């Protein structure tokens, strides 16, 4: 019982592929620190195929031989919902496709045997669909599903209050005409659940911002994921969000998403502050993984508030698929960033930074557009062009604002060999983006 | 068993009022992550009133209806001090008004329920008051008390070295004439142990500080807390502590108190080094949370060696208040930091950084008094007067020191929007404030 | 079972001596928090002496009068190799000098009773020596020796697959004419395994690095550990290594080494994925603590993923010596540096800096060496010498590079007190170093 030793982890380049269609599944830890992978196994991904729920164990840095942990002839098992209890129980939850029933087993001994424990009736529901990371909510556990009855859609959570012997529907988030899928939920704290969710098909570009401040039991449609550059009307789909926190305690939440249109996977955050506030704030995308054709679906584990694992599958042709790990490095997430604002010569910008304390580093960036490839350090130099002109800004900093004086250019100066060597370079308008760090 | 399930935590805006004079307690957390205080729950502040010790537990970001942990008629229970010990055993000890005799009540079941273990008489004292988080020093769990002889004072340890089984009194911080009532201790790792003390009644500005190298075998006085702008002669009180450590690995120390004269909870570091030093180097204060008439009494919960959860409790009336609840956001504290120190034109300063290695990051700002309310950011510029002349300060950095070489104005150029417009705003002299990160 | 509960410590200072030879050992921490050492207690250091294995626990800050685990009048017990298992257990294992055996002890009760679990007779090796900090690799835990017959040398793995009950050798790391002896091994994640060792004497100022991607199965030597500025032909000993991460999770390697031509310990470090690909990229060296003569001989204990708690042995003179421990502040290490490279006026400068995502923050220095004592912080200025011209550079950022462009002077103005105030401090030519932080 060492809770001092640590078992490290390396997911760089690793990968599950044996030549199946191996997908929609969940990685999660084991209390002895072994990394694990739930998924489905079949020969192809059509429904009423051959998928079988698996568990896979990452040892030496190979995945071993999968374990059945769910397998019935004529039945087509399809995504793998679930994780690790704080108990250290194993969780697996999957839908026949045949049926629409969802079927719940569980391992009390990591992964070597498992029992079944649930089978989720659709009654008048056409289906019930189980996807997605299990998660606790107080004292109960829960495992994420979607139903479909006609026309009307409904996410739902399947959950339990004995750590997994029984089970029953619990709170409903959302019920209506729209074909809200793939959810990922999130506690964040004390009766906050952040939920993002596929739409339909996922065409559109949009991901949809859910929240509920009391356990689930009420939600609120917070409108769609909104950053300053978003994703056109790309195919988004099966989103999956982690929670970290700053070197000094500011929380933030991480997206993960499977773009389909330009074929990546890509994470954005946001501060957890304008995530309660809203569903605009979040950051630029940045690519963790390549998404070929029908990949994604991605899944995670933090260490130590700060350090994500992650898994998604890839498909290496329509009918082989494997899962692939990586690692995100954060870096040290800005309390505070403004987007891409215009800016002007020899003028003054005023930004709350609606930080606790006055930040004690701040960064100016300089582009000439608010969707820049490249961008400039901001700091206060000269040039001459006949008069005395000041080139870049000047800063001040306060418990309230940041404000920013602009020299006669926003930036460029013309005596710098490359990307400011001329007397073009001087330019008297753009755009700025502030970063400030507590 | 899963020591890798994280239970996060979100107090912003969240409070415990039902309209009773709910006060003088403690918030911790319980083995399964839940948070839960321990107070003092009555209809009056007076001594001699209804105060029982209770207990809530904060649930789907509600607390609970509170346990009655200890509760007798024509009792006064007062300050309620306590804590999560390491078993997971909680500790709740409260001294009774009219008797000056402290009793101690643990709980093995999380809050549910409580038994009396302990009453300590008081002896020859006028009393003795317990007061405070209770803490760990070795093999002892700790219970702060503080007492009163006629024209004489004291400062104790009610001492456990079987769990909270059997108690009695230990340590003597202090014995004197100076009225050190409330005080809080800081196990800081092995063998140091550092205590700030409120003072009386509190007037005066002053907190006191002592520290300890053997366990609370012996103490020595540092002086009163001391940085560069203090808190005038205002009313201190109820000091509370809290350890965080940086993203290398530096540890600082975090001193949460109540100011009644500017009715604010403030908080301040100093890095435990200094702190061990003396008494001197405290950074400059924050407000955390406003605190009207007679509020305060903070207590902390530190998540992952960095982020700080908070309480205190505030008064909606002289007969009515509640616990509030929130996060402090330190970001990247300073390895080393510099208080405001005056600087002149073409001048050369050098720094003693004191760091284990050169720090790889270094910021410089500007002010024009050693008590401002905003501040610039210095950066080598330049400006013609019908001279050539250098604005602001170029940085060297060593493993020993970092040297500073200010132009012929320490800061303004006149070329940079609203803050930096007019020849006015070349200054020859000013103050500088010095900030590094290893 | 309060995992929220925790336990800091303090080094600074803190030191065993008892006027014995006390040296060879290894600090760890017990499942309580409590710290403690595992050394070879002698009143000499020559082979045939009288050592013998004992434990000193560090209780109120000071080392407590150590325990016996292993004595036996005729025989000299050398190196104690060993740690503390994920069970909790204790493993203590040393070699005896007059017979070449190794000798395992394991304690239950942190450290109260000892128990002879196994002895490894020789064989037909000369000798095998255990030697180093005991680890974890999959279901197998760890004690690392060395051996030698004739003129072969090898370093071998002692494993236990039944929580120390049982052991027999395992994996073998090397086998061939070179002296390789002392060798620290840190696994990284999942299968990766980073080895450091020890050259022969020492002498030749190199340090051998080796890494497996088969949890010890196979290894490739990569070659002397190498940085821009190394030790010259110095005498290197005991190498030891720790694993952490940064404040958005990337992992980067700490190696401790103790040069006995310089007499310091120092430590390096270097990314993970630096790591894996070579021996080359480690950081410049920084003196942790002073190690006159025979010192040397660190272990660690990491906090967070980010505190490095350390201990070495230092002697006082020929005949006596005792444990010296610190700790090590990395501060935010950077995801990328370059080394000092050369540049020039007027010129551009394309740095790849293999991020994940662009770097928020960015430092460029100047130093007119690339072995620098003091290095300039380098921002946009300007000076005028008949012509305007630009000091220093300007700074672009993408998700690629990093590119900087440099004016006429690569650094310096004339205009600023005491490091910048002549025009000879105006450089056309010298050095950068670029450093990112994602």
């Amino acid at each position: 019982m060492n809770t001092y030793f640590d078992i490290p982890h390396r997911l760089v380049g690793k990968a599950l592929y044996e030549s199946y269609y191996d997908h929609f599944g969940q990685m999660d830890i084991l209390s002895d620190g072994s990394l694990y992978l739930i998924y489905r196994r079949a020969t192809e991904h059509v429904g009423g195929s051959d998928g079988r729920v698996v568990f896979s164990k990452l040892e030496g840095g190979i995945w071993s031989a999968p374990t059945i942990v769910a397998q019935a002839g004529g039945q087509d098992f399809r995504d793998v919902a679930g994780g690790t209890m704080p108990s250290g129980r194993i969780v697996a939850a999957s839908t026949v496709y045949e049926t629409g029933e969802v079927k719940v087993y569980v391992s009390d001994d990591s992964g070597v045997t498992w029992v079944h424990k649930f089978t989720l009736a659709r009654g008048g529901a056409d289906y019930n669909f189980a996807h997605g990371k299990s998660f606790q909510v107080g004292a109960r556990y829960v495992i994420p599903l979607y139903a479909a009855t006609g026309v009307n859609y409904e996410l739902k959570w399947l959950e339990s209050s004995d750590g997994g012997e029984t089970w029953g529907e619990g709170s409903t988030i959302y019920s209506g005409n729209t074909p809200y899928n793939e959810t990922s939920y999130l506690p964040v704290g004390d009766g906050v659940i952040l939920a993002v969710a596929r739409v339909g098909s996922g065409a559109g570009g949009a991901l949809r911002q859910f929240i509920s401040l009391d356990d689930g039991g009420t939600w609120t449609d917070q409108g769609n994921v909104t950053a300053q550059n978003g994703d056109s009307t790309d195919i988004l789909v099966a989103p999956s969000l982690s929670y970290i926190y700053s070197e000094g305690g500011t929380p933030h939440v991480v997206l993960l998403y499977t773009n389909r249109t330009t074929h990546f996977c890509y994470y954005r955050t946001i501060l957890l502050a304008r995530a309660v506030a809203g569903s605009s704030g979040w950051t630029e995308r940045v690519p963790a993984y390549s998404a070929p054709a029908a990949s994604g679906y991605t899944s995670q584990v933090v260490l130590g508030g700060r350090r994500i694992l992650g898994n998604l599958f890839r498909e290496t042709s329509s009918t082989t698929s494997g899962a692939y790990q990586f690692e995100v490095y954060l870096g040290g997430v800005p309390d505070f960033e403004s987007d891409w604002f215009s800016v002007s010569s020899n003028s003054l910008y005023t930004l709350s930074h609606g930080l606790q304390r006055s930040p004690r580093r701040v960064v100016v960036e300089f582009a000439r557009s608010s969707s820049p490839s490249t961008w400039n350090i901001v700091m206060p130099s000269y040039f001459n062009d006949g008069g005395h002109k000041g080139s870049g800004a000047q800063v001040e900093v306060g418990s309230l604002n940041i404000r920013l004086g602009t020299g006669a250019a926003v930036w460029g100066t013309g005596y710098f060999g490359g990307i400011d060597n001329s007397a073009t370079t001087r330019l008297a308008t753009g755009y700025y983006r502030v970063r400030a760090w507590i």
